[PDB]
Formats: C-alpha cells, sequence, structure tokens
C-alpha cells in the first residue's frame, strides 16, 4: 500500500526537518548568531513533534509505522552566510508541504477521509510556515545589503 | 487561473455583503426599528472580518488580492416593510454560501487541500447563517400579521 | 439530493442504535457485578446519543428533513457470556458506526457537498480514536482472563 | 411475580419511548423555527431519558431482569401542523406515562412488594407536576394562538 | 441641499480611505513589511468607524442616507516601495480633510450649528493623522537612504 | 585532541540514537496496546534528545565542530514479541550509553581536559541512576509476567 508507505515517508519527513533545523541552529551558534540559533532549536522541536502527531495517529489508525534512518543534514556544508541558511530552511519547509500534498493525494485517490481530516491542520500550518520563513528571509535578504546591519535583526529582534 | 480569480471574488462578496448589511441598518433605523438595526449592524462588521480573513489567508497563500470595487446596495430602493429586508438578507446569504461551494467547487478540482481546509468553517458558518436568518424572516412573517405586533419584538428581543 | 439525505437520515438511527448497544452491555457487566466496566459502558452510551443528537441539529440547520426511526432492539447480550464476548461486540459496533459514517461522507463527497463533509470531519477522528480504545480494552481484557480473578482485578 | 417483572421492563421501555417522542417534538418545533419550545422539548427527552436509566439501575439492584426491547418511532409528528398539536401529543403521552407508572404500582401493591412501592413514589409526584406543567403551557398556547403571531411572543420567553 | 450632498459623500470618502488603507495593508504584507500592514489595517477599521460615525448622525438627523460604490484602490497598482504607500495614504489624508473642510464650509453657510458640532472632533483627528502620517513618511524617507535599515523601522513596532 | 573532537561528535549521534530506539519501543508498545509503558518510552525518548542537545550546546561554547550524522534506524523492533524483549533492549541501550560516555571521559582524562570532564559527570551519575531504573523495571516484567495476564495488571496500574 502506497498510502501506507507515504505516511511511513511522512513520519520521516518530519524527523528529517527537525534535524536540519538543528543543523541551522549548530551552523547560528557557531557564527554567533544567538538569536536565529534559538528560533532554529524551537522549530527543530516542533518539526519533531509533528512527526510524532503522525506516529500516535498511525498507531491509532493499525498504520504500521517502522522508523526509518534520519539522514544527516547537508546544506550546512555549503553555508556562508545566515541568507543561505534561510533559503535551505524555506527549500525545507516547501519540500516538507510537497510531501504532506503527495500524502493527502494517496489519501483522497483511497477515500480515507480520516487521514483527510487528520491532515487538514497540517496544511494550514504548512501555508503560515512558508509563510514565516519567506517573509524572514526578505528581511534578512534586505538587511544583509549593509554590513553589519543584520546583526542588529538578530539581537533585537529574535 | 480560475481559483485566483474566484478567490478574489470570494473578497469582493464578503465586503459587498458587508454593505448589503448595513444598508439594510440604515433603513431599520431610518424606520425606527432599532434593534432589527444593531442586528444588521453587527452582521455588517462580521462580515467584513470574513473578508479579512480571505484577504489574510490569500496574503500567506501568495494568491495575488486586487481589491474590486464594493457596489453601491439596490435592493435598499425596494423596501417597505421589515419583511422585505429580512427576504433580502436571507437571499444573500444564499448567494455567499453559493460563492463559497463554486471556490471549493475549483479547489476540488485543482486538488488544493490547503484551500479546502481553510473553507470549512466557512462552509459551516454558511449553515449557521442560512438558519439564522430563515428563523428570523419565519418569525417576522407570523408576528407581522397583526398590526403593531411585530414592533413590540424589535423593542424587546435583538 | 435523495441518497444523501436517507443515509444522514440512517446515521441518527445508527448512533441511537449504538446508544442502546452500549446500554445492553451496561445491563450485563451490572448484572454479573462488573461495575467498572458497566460505567463505561453507561458513559458511552450518552455519548452516543449525544452524537445522535448533533447529527439531529445539524439537519434541522440544514433543512434535511428528520424522521425518526425504530431503534432496534439489542440482540448480542443473548449469547455474551464473559467480559470478553461483551467487548468484542463493542468493538464490532464502532467497526460498523464507522463503516456507515464513511459511506455517508462517500455519498457527501459524490454530492459535492462541503458542509457536510466538513461537518463529519470531527466525527471520522473520534472513530479512530472510539476503535483504538475499545481495540486495547479488548486485548487487556483478552490477556488477563487468561488468568482466575484477574480480570475481576482490571474492573 | 412474571407480571410484576414484565411491567417493569415494559416500564423502561415507555421512559424510552417518551424521549424519542420529546425528541421528534424539538424537530418539528426547530425545523418550523420555535427554538424555545423545541430547547425544552429537548431537555425532557434527555429527562425521561435519565428516568428511564433510574428504573433500569433499581432493577439490576433488585435483580429484576431487564432486556432492553426496540424503541418504537414516534408517530404523531406526520399529522402535527401548528405548536397546539405538538403539545397536546405531549399531554397525552404524559397522561400514557402516569397510567403505566399506576399499573406498575397496582402490580406492586398486589405483591405486596413495598421496595418497589417506594421506589415508584418520587416517579408518581413527578408525574402530577409533570401533567401540571404540560397542560399549563397547553392552555397558553391555545390562548395565544387565537391571535395571528402573538404565540411567536411565547416562543421568545 | 448640497449640504444632504456632501454629508452623503463624506460616508463614502470615509469607506473609500477605509479600502485605500486596507490596499495599503495588502501591499505590505505582500512584501513581507508586516509591522506597516497591521498599522494599515488598524487605520482601514478607524476609518469605517469614521463613516459608521457619520450614517449614525445622518440617521438621527434625518439625513437621508444612501450608500455608494466603494471603488477599487488604483495607487496600489504603481506602488514599489514603502515610501510609495506612505505617500499615497498622506495624499488621502489630506484629500480626506478638505472634504470635511468643505463639509463644514456647507454647514457654515446653512447656519446648521449640529453639523459644525458634530464635525468639531473630526477636524481635530485629521490635524492629528496628517501630522502622524507626514512623520512616519519622514522617517520612512531618511531612513530608506540606506540599504535595509527601513526594514528596521517595520521589526521595531 | 582529534580523537576528543570525534568522540565527542559520535557521542551526539549515539543519544540521537538512543532517542531513536526509544521511540521504536514506544511505538512497539502502544501497536501491542501497552499504553503505559509506552508512555515511559516516549518520555526517556524526549530527554535523550534534550541529552544529545546539551552536548551540542557544550561543543559549540567549546568550539568542537559538531557535524551531525546519519540516525539509524531502530532494528530492535524486528525481534520484539514480549515487553520482556523491548526493555531487555533497552537495558542493554543504557549500557552502551554508559560505555560511550566511560570513553568519551577517558579521553579527556588522558587529554587533561578538565572542561570536558566536569561537563561529563552529571551525565556519569545519571547513567547510573538509568541502569538501575531499567534494571529494575526488567526485573518486575520478568517476574510478573510469569503469570499470564498478570504483566498487564502493572501496566495499566503502574506507569
Ligand atoms: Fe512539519
Ligand atoms: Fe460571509
Ligand atoms: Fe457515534
Ligand atoms: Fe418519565
Ligand atoms: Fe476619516
Ligand atoms: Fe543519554
Amino acid at each position: 500500500e502506497e498510502l501506507l508507505d507515504l505516511f511511513n515517508r511522512q513520519v520521516t519527513q518530519e524527523f528529517t526537518a527537525s534535524q536540519v533545523y538543528l543543523s541551522a541552529s549548530i551552523w547560528f551558534d557557531q557564527n554567533d548568531w544567538e538569536g536565529m540559533a534559538a528560533y532554529m532549536l524551537a522549530e527543530s522541536a516542533e518539526e519533531r513533534e509533528h512527526g510524532l502527531g503522525f506516529v500516535d495517529f498511525a498507531n491509532k489508525r493499525n498504520i504500521p509505522i517502522e522508523l526509518q534512518a534520519v539522514p544527516a543534514p547537508v546544506s550546512c556544508a555549503e553555508w556562508s552566510s545566515p541568507e543561505d541558511v534561510w533559503q535551505s530552511i524555506l527549500e525545507l519547509e516547501q519540500a516538507n508541504t510537497r510531501s504532506l500534498l503527495n500524502l493527502a493525494e494517496a489519501a483522497s485517490t483511497c477515500h480515507d477521509f480520516a487521514v483527510m481530516a487528520f491532515l487538514n491542520p497540517f496544511h494550514l500550518q504548512q501555508v503560515n510556515a512558508e509563510d514565516k520563513i519567506g517573509s524572514i528571509l526578505a528581511k534578512v535578504t534586505d538587511e544583509n545589503r549593509t554590513p553589519g546591519l543584520l546583526r542588529s535583526l538578530d539581537v533585537v529582534s529574535f
């Protein structure tokens, strides 16, 4: 079953994203962006919570879950500035949205109304996540035009 | 794109509805039905809030909103009793409902799960609204069979 | 449209039917001195009645004619002889409850009745939880009843 | 004795029957935009079910075997055309409810079943109150319904 | 009466300004200036409240009100930066002020003391509004001389 | 010190690996209607992840570069068929967690890295408590499961 493999994968995607968020916190912390680091860390925990929510529903609905490996984050090796980090995070959220939409498609094809109902809050959370990340990225990109100015986004606002 | 156009039209319909409700408040106040007036004023505000909720979601989801003219209400030229006003308000809500349904249809066809999730509470609200306005119109039509009687219940209820 | 309106009317019957079966289970348990299991069944009986009354309220608001049907006599109680038999029947009840909701949602879907489908969502998720809760209780009951008297300690 | 046990089972059914009849009254009232009277009937529907539950509880304690019967479909609601028709059916229902409790009490009395007679006492008094209140409402409805629209006033109370 | 047509006009002008504020909110939100967007959204609501205030007064004083179309905001098509938006909003407020002054003019010629009294707080509100928009626009125009810096006005409020 | 810097990195991986193993135990228990044991495992999964994050934080402060590695898929779950099997695996996991900390501490001792040793101290004591508590639960489980049904009683009662 496709629906069931995709549900598994979704758990994996949430934990993958949690680890990518953690990688972002690390790069920020190492480069003394403690505000952006705390934001990424908080998002890491929340992504893990989403994974757990998927796990709990699957268990209730007798969808067998077998935990997969959580792949090592790869984009950190390339990051040179906060702009690069926030852009990777945007891509991560876009990919998170795409995987949920694929899972919803499979559910819709199966007439699985319970799964579709379960996913609705996630669909709306993704809209809010891509908007928030996108907006932060816009701010960072604008402020990084003047040397040192972005270092005030961090200290003040986050 | 059909879903962008319909999403924009939904915004217009909410604000059109807001103005129609305001027109109703005005007719009521000018004819000394202050309770019925207060109710229409409350609704006018709430319809505008729905509109703002659509705009907010559209902004987040990158659906470009271009605000359109809000047309002049016209039913208020033909009103001559409260019954006429409540009947037009029922028909407004029926058109608000139809319009949400067209939107949902477009989103369904596009497999736009986030838009469909967003609309759900509005579908349920429209059930409530058509029911509440139907009920008031029934009461108005019944009480208006005895002279003076309708007036005694603007003054009490509302 | 006719099919959707009659399935909605028959969902009310299903909810009340399930209420009565829960009540039946409560009775068997009380008669056989399982007051803890009887209390649980009595609470679910009230809750299934409330679900019915939710369906009724919604139909009234959406102008779906409701005509209340006979609520059938519960019949599994004639054959229950252990708690296990009762909880197995309640599990079957919930699985049937789930299928009737899914059929209704299937007819709404066909009719493009977005409002009805939205109404049903919380109920689909409630049935997921109900089947899981019942299934778990039955697993426990089945395991504990392997030793004489032990199940009496769960109650 | 057999007859007493029969009648006790029956009473449970009668309570749940009346619960459904009150629900049918709520429905007709809601459908016809009498939300106040519909609220009233809904609350009574709940209450009748609680009475039935109290009989089941007692029977279980006293080892009167109960076996739940079908709850018949309400029938009056097909022919109601105005609130007067509904309140009239509900008065009859309560009148019927009183008769079955009195019959059950007769059977208990013949058996010298003092515990059953004691259990029934608060219900006999509740039935007096119920018939009084329903009768009183029916009287208002029937009076106020002589002026078009005036009964809609009662409902907003 | 010109006095009556101008009073109706004024309602349309308050609602037009509400819609124009809403269009500025949208442009800001779409361009990730969430602080400016919130500010414009609150002003949109307040202009609607002013309109509603004129409507209520007109009803009380038997000034027949007939609601006009609220035209579509047009400046938003050409905005490219926050400076452009704020400049349009200043122009809206200036227009808002002239219209109130024209209404007061008509009221004065008619010796309509009640309308003049009703308008007093709005005249003083407009002085405040022009001053406040003018001051934000001066900050915006100054800060936008250094790339990124304006993005700090938004974030700090 | 590269040995030190690698072992520290590997310790993060070990804490997150343990987090996932505890999640897998939680899942087994839930699937098999042991909701009390499943809650306990879930709690422990969060706690191990917290330890991992504490090691990350200290590394960042101390300029020990952390590069996150793959967190391996739990595999003991395939073999579990009773709660005893699950708790046995979790004992062995903790024993492994203990050995990894001790090896890290050895490396820090060789390097005279007093700050790393001081940092590890609370974890060494936590590991004593952890092994003791899992070992104790495993003893109870093993005893109660000698009578059919009895172990259920103590998922539902206790936990
Ligand atoms: Fe997520
Ligand atoms: Fe609306
Ligand atoms: Fe149910
Ligand atoms: Fe009764
Ligand atoms: Fe103004
Ligand atoms: Fe650890």
